[PDB]
């Protein structure tokens, strides 16, 4: 529906702010 908020399935995305 959009992102996954916390970069879920993007968790390699994820340490950027999560």
């Amino acid at each position: 529906i959009g992102l996954r908020g916390l970069g879920r399935k993007i968790a390699l995305i994820h340490k950027k702010y999560g």
